[PDB]
């Protein structure tokens, strides 16, 4: 859990603008979570970028799991195999807005991240998922009581939230 340049925005909230997935490879976290879907199709974004770096070793687990067990609710959380990211990949389903989900699940999203005492996670149901960046970070702020470390991949938006924490 080596963590550098992070801004510590709360007692348990810190951030970065980076690549979650050049972040989990310097860093070796103990989990990393994953921007996912139900199915665990990790088909682009964060997940493709994650998949990737796992050579496809993710999805293969994934769809494994997913023969066993059924897909997850949006909201929901699964831990399996970190790969060479991490030593655990929590894949969590926020709401994508864009597909008519409802945002307030976002908290139930968030509140996964609860079991597990350190995080690296991306800004959960951002980017294509449509949720509007400055209020993820505040129901992140309000609903996660372990530490999370959260790497965002663009400047811009790092410093438009950074601005909006610190108002
Ligand atoms: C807001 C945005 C800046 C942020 N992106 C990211 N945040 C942190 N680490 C990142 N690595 C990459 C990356 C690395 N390689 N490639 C080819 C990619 C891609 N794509 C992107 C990325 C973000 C946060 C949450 C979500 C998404 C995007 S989404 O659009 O994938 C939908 C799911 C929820």
């Amino acid at each position: 859990n080596s963590f550098s340049g992070y801004l510590k925005l709360t007692d348990n909230v810190y951030i970065k603008n980076a690549d979650i997935v050049e972040e989990a490879k310097k860093v070796k976290p103990t989990v990393v979570v994953n921007a996912a879907n139900v199915y665990l199709k990790h088909g682009g974004g964060v997940a493709g970028a994650l998949n990737k770096a796992t050579n496809n070793a993710m999805q293969v687990e994934s769809d494994d799991y997913i023969a066993t067990n059924g897909p997850l609710k949006v909201g929901g959380s699964c831990v399996l195999s970190g790969h060479n990211l991490a030593k655990h990949c929590l894949h969590v389903v926020g709401p994508n807005v864009n597909k008519g989900e409802d945002i307030q699940l976002l908290k139930s999203a968030y509140e996964n991240f609860n079991q597990h005492e350190v995080l690296l996670a991306p800004l959960l149901s951002a980017g294509i998922f449509g949720a509007d960046p400055i209020h993820s970070l505040r129901v992140c702020v309000d609903t996660v009581r372990t530490n999370v470390y959260l790497a965002v991949f663009d400047k811009n938006l790092y410093d438009k939230l950074v601005s909006s924490f610190l108002e």
